[PDB]
């Protein structure tokens, strides 16, 4: 005897770890991580 679904945090973040509630909270968050550009001072 159930309602329906019981889904609870389906998403998470496996680049770090986490995890988020709704896959709007996860998408902003992956944010932190790309924006790395090559070009930078310590090439190698
Ligand atoms: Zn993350």
């Amino acid at each position: 005897g159930s309602s329906g679904s019981s889904g609870e945090k389906p998403y998470g973040c496996n680049e770090c770890g986490k995890d988020f509630s709704s896959k709007s909270y996860l998408i902003v968050h992956q944010r932190i991580h790309t924006g790395e550009k090559l070009s930078g001072p310590s090439s190698g």
